[PDB]
C-alpha cells in the first residue's frame, strides 16, 4: 500500500509543487484549498489521470475561530477516509499582508495571520498525532524571521510561532516516531500582484544567482525531510534562500 | 512632572516587583490585574502611602477574543486618564500550563496562551504607539524558548511570537523614538503549585548559584532597559537566566 | 567525466561514511588522514576494487601553524593531480578533548582545536575557490549553544566554523560555490568512552534513544552536494534527533 | 578598598569610553594598548589627575603566537601588581580588515584577527580565573555576526568564536562566581579611514535615529553588566545597535 500526505493550500504556487513532487514520489495526496477551487480540482484531475484514485480535494478556511479545531480534524479525517492512512502533513497555507501598528479589522487580521500561520498548524498536528514507519510533519517557515518586512508584524509573530511549534511538537511526538521539521524559503515565487520593477529589486539581493527560488527547489527540501534519508532529523529547519538572510542592511 | 508606566499582571510575583521598582525610580504606575484583586488594591495603597496619587488599578481579561482590542486600548487609556501620559509599557501578564498534543477545551487553551503571551502584547503596542520622551516597551520573554518544557506547546508558541513582536515593533516604531526590548528569565519565582522536591530539582540545574532568580533581579534588567543608559538599545532581549539555557540535557 | 570530492579525516568513523557514500553516488574521492595510515589505505583499496582509479590517500596535519596554508593548498592540489578536477569539499577532521580554564601545552591545545575545527577549513576553502555543482560541506555541532563542561577551545572552533560557513557562502555565491553545514548531536561516540557513559547519553535523545549512525550523518551531506540543493547555501542542518531541544 | 578592571586596547575610541566610564564608577583601571603609546599614557594622566593611583598602562601585542599565553598572563599580572586585585576584564582590542577568499600574508592575517578577537580573550580569561565579590568578564562582540561584511571571513570567524567563549566560560566559571557576558555594537564609532559618503550610507541604514552609537552608549552596557544590577546575568550578549541587525537586505 502507498503512503498518504496532506498538503495545505496546495492549489497554487509552492503548495502545488509540493503535492506534484510528493505524488511523483508515490504518495497519495490530499489537496487542501480555500478560495482556489478551480485550480485545486484541475490539479487533482491531472494527478488522478496518470494514477487512479491518488488525489482528493478538501476545502477549509484556516482562520482562527471556535470552529477551527473541527475544521482541522476534518482535513486529517479526509485523508483517512480517502486513503485509510495519514503519513505526512505539510503545513503550507498562509495569509500574507501588511498590518501596520500606526478593509479588514484588527481582530480579523489577528485571526487570519496567527490562524493560518500558527494555530491551524498546531491543531492539524494534534489531530494528525491523535489519529495515529515513516511519519513526519513539515512546516513551511521563513528564512527572514529575524530580519522581517516593515509593518508585517502579525505575520511575523505567526511565523515565529511556527518555529516554536516545530521545536515543541518535535520534542513531544518523538517517542511516537513522528518527526517535525521545517523548510524556510527566503524569496521564492513573488506575490502575483508584485510588479516587475519591485520583483527584480529583490532578485538583485540574492547572492546565489541573483534570482528567486523556483517552487520545485523549495519542494525538494520537503521531499528530503520526509524521505528515509532524514530518519534521524527532527526539530530542524532548512533554509532555502540563496544566502539572502546573510545579507546585511 | 513624573513619567508614567503600565505593567500588566502586577498584583503578584515578578510584575509586582517591576512596578515596585519603577515606582521607587520615580514612575507613576498603573497596576493591571485579572484575578488577584485583593493584592492589586493593597499594592496601590502602599505605593500611594509612599507618594500620593502615583498608582491606579485596572482589571482586564487578556484572553484572546474579538473584544480584546478594546480591552487593551482601555488599559492604555486608563494610564492617559490617571497621569495624562504614557511613557513605558511592560508586557508581563502570562498564562502558563501544559497543552499536550496527545477542564479547559482546546479553543480556550489557544485563546488564553496565545492571547496573554502574544496577541495582547501586540494590541497594547498598537494602542501605546497610537496614543503618542524616553519611550520604550519591555516584553517579558523566556530564555528557554529553544529548549521548551514537555507538553507545553501553545505556551512556547506564544513566547516565540513575543520575540517576533519585539523584533518587528522595534523596527517599525524606531522612527517614532519608541524602543521595544525584552527580558528573558530562566527560572525565577517558581510556580505556587510546585512542591519543594520539584523546585529543588530545578534549582540544581542553575550554573550560577544553584538557585532561581528573585523578582528583584528580573525587575533590575527592566529598569535598565527603560533608563537613559539604554537609549540606543532596541530589538534586544536580555536573558536573565544564570546560565540555565547553556546547560545541555 | 566523474566528479571529485575531498573529505578530511576520512580514514574511519563519520568521515569514512561520507567518503563511502560519495563514492557510491559516483564521486572520485580524496581520503585525507592524519595518523590512521593503515585504515585510510585499506579503505582506498576497497573503493578502487569497485571502481579502478577512483580513490586516493593524502596525509596532512591540520594543527595550526605558519605552514598550514601550504598543507591545505596541497590537499586540494592532490585532488587536481589524481582526478583533474575538484567539485566537493567536506570539512570533517576535528580534534576533540577538554581544555579547562582552571599533557599538552595551552598553545598546542589552541593550535590543535582552533586549527582543525576552523582555521584549516578556512584555508582549504580559499584553495578550493582559488583553484577554480560546486559545494563545500562543513561538519558542525548541534550543541554549540549548550556545550560540554571544560570544552571551551573545541566550542570556540565549532562556533567559528558556523561563522565561516556563513561568510564563505556569502562571498563564494557569485562563483556558484555553495557553502553549507551538517550539525550532528550525538553520533558515533568516542572510542574511548565507557559503556555506562554511552548509555547515559543515548537516553537523552528524544528520537529513538540511540545516537545517529555514521550513515545517517552521511545522508545529509549527500543531500547538500546533490542537484536537489541547487538553491541551498549558508545553511546548517541539525541531524541530532531532538537533542538540542531537551532542557537540562 | 576600590575594585580594579582590565580593559584591552583602551587608548582611543570605544575602549577609552569604557575605561573612563569604569573610572567614574570608581574602578582602578589598567589601560592596555598596542601602538597608541601617547594616547594610552595621556589618558592615564587625566585619570590620575582626578584620583591619584588609579590608572596604569600595559603595552602588548595580542596577535597569536607561541608567546601569547605569557603576554596575556602579564596583562592580568599588571593589575594585580599595581592594585593587588582584579575584579573585571573587558575584552575590547580587535583587528578589523578584509581577508578575501579570492601586504600581509595569509598566516599573518589568521594570527591577528583570530588572536585579537578570540584566542587572546580565551587566554586572558584563563589567567583571570586562575588568579582568583562581584567578578565579571565582558566581551565586546558584534550585533551583525550573522550578517557579515563581504570578504571579512577571518574577522567574523573571530567574533563568532568570541560568542562561544562567552558561553563556554560563563558555564565553567559560574561555580566560582565569575559572570561572563557580551556587548554587541552594530555601528558605533566608524573607522577613521572610512569616507563621509560611505559613513552617511551606513548611518541612514540605522532605524533608531539614522546615526551610529556614541562610544559612551556602548560603555553603558559594560557598566550595567559589571554592576550589582546584573548579579544573576551570565552568558548573555546585549545588542546595542539601534535595530540595525533587524533590517533585511
Ligand atoms: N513565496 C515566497 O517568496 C515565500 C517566502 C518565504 C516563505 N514562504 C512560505 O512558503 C509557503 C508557500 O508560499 P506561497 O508563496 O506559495 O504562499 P501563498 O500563495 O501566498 O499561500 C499559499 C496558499 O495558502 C492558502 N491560504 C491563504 N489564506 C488562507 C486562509 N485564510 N485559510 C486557508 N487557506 C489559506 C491559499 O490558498 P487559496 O487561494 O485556495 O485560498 C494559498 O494558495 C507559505 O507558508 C509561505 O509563508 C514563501
Ligand atoms: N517565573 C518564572 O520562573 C518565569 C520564567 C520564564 C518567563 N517568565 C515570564 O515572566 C513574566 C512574569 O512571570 P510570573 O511567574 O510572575 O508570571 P505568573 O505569576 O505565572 O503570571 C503573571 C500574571 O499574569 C496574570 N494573568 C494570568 N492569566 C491572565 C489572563 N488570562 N488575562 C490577563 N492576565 C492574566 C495573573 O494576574 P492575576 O493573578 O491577577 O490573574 C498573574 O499574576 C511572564 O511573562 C512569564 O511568562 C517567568
Ligand atoms: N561524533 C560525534 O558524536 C560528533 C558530534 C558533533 C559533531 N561531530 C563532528 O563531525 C565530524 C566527524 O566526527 P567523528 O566523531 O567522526 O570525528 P573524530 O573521530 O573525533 O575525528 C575525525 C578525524 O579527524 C582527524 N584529526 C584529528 N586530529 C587531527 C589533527 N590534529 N590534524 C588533522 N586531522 C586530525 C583524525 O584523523 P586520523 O585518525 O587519521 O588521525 C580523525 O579520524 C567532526 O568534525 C565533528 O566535529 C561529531
Ligand atoms: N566600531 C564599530 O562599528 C564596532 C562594531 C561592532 C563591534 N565592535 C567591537 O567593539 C570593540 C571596540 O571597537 P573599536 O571600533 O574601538 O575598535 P578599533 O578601534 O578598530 O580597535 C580597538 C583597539 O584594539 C587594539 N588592537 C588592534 N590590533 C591589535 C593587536 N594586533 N594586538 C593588540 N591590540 C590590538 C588597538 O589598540 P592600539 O591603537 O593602541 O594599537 C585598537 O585601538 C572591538 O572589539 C570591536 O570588535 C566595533
Ligand atoms: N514575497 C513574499 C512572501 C514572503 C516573504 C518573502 C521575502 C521576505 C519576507 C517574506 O520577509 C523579508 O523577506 N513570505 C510569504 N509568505 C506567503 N505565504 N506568501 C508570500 O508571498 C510570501
Ligand atoms: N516555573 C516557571 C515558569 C516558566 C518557565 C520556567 C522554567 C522553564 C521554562 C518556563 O521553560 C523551560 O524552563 N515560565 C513561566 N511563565 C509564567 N507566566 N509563570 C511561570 O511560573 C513560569
Ligand atoms: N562524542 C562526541 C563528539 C562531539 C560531541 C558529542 C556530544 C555532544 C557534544 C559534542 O556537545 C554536547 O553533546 N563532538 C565531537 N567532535 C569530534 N571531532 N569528535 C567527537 O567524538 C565528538
Ligand atoms: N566599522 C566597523 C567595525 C565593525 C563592524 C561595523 C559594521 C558592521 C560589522 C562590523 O558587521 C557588519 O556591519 N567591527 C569592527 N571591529 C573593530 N575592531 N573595529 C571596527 O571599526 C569595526
Amino acid at each position: 500500500e502507498a503512503p498518504a500526505a496532506v498538503v495545505t493550500g496546495a492549489a497554487k504556487r509552492i503548495g502545488r509543487a509540493i503535492a506534484v513532487k510528493l505524488h511523483q514520489t508515490g504518495y497519495r495526496v490530499v489537496i487542501h484549498y480555500h478560495n482556489s477551487a478551480e485550480a485545486a480540482v484541475s490539479l487533482a484531475d491531472e494527478l488522478n489521470k496518470e494514477r487512479s484514485n491518488t488525489a482528493v480535494v478538501c476545502q477549509a478556511d484556516l482562520t482562527n475561530s471556535n470552529v477551527l479545531p473541527a475544521s482541522c480534524e476534518e482535513i486529517i479525517n479526509s485523508c483517512f477516509r480517502a486513503f485509510g492512512r495519514c503519513d505526512v502533513l505539510v503545513n503550507n497555507a498562509s495569509a500574507f499582508y501588511p498590518t501596520p501598528l500606526v478593509g479588514k479589522t484588527v481582530e480579523t487580521q489577528v485571526a487570519e495571520l496567527i490562524g493560518t500561520n500558527a494555530i491551524a498548524p498546531f491543531l492539524l498536528t494534534m489531530s494528525f498525532a491523535q489519529r495515529q514507519s515513516n511519519l513526519s510533519i513539515v512546516n513551511l517557515c521563513d528564512a527572514m524571521v529575524d530580519q522581517p518586512c516593515m509593518a508585517f508584524s502579525l505575520y511575523n509573530m505567526g511565523k515565529h510561532a511556527l518555529v516554536g511549534l516545530t521545536q515543541s511538537a518535535a520534542l513531544e511526538l518523538a517517542p511516537y516516531g513522528i518527526r517535525v521539521n521545517g523548510v524556510a524559503p527566503g524569496v521564492s515565487l513573488l506575490p502575483v500582484a508584485m510588479g516587475e520593477e519591485e520583483k527584480d529589486k529583490w532578485r538583485r539581493k540574492v547572492p546565489l544567482g541573483r534570482r528567486e527560488a523556483s517552487a520545485e527547489q523549495i519542494a525538494d527540501a520537503v521531499i528530503f525531510l520526509v524521505s528515509g534519508s532524514a530518519q534521524y532529523i527532527t526539530g530542524s529547519i532548512i533554509k532555502v534562500d540563496g544566502g539572502l538572510s546573510l545579507v546585511h542592511a
